[PDB]
């Protein structure tokens, strides 16, 4: 499983950890 | 209120806590 | 890539077309 | 950068911190 | 289910059609 | 507002039309 964390600076980036 | 947490393994699952 | 499509009903379900 | 946190009570609200 | 539709302007707003 | 459109491939990419 991975957790999806969202960041932004505009484009939203969801990193799959 | 509930927080939406996202997990993945593909389908993304957003658990409403 | 795949298109990400979201549904809801609780828990959110995102599917990757 | 900002982190996107999701809350719900229905409308989903993504706060950009 | 409902379709989840996202908008942005900051804060993201997801609405459940 | 802008419409938020999501794609995936890993990392999710949300773009603001
Ligand atoms: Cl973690
Ligand atoms: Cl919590
Ligand atoms: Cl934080």
């Amino acid at each position: 499983h991975a957790k999806l964390v969202f960041f932004a600076e505009a484009a939203i980036i969801g990193l799959m950890v």
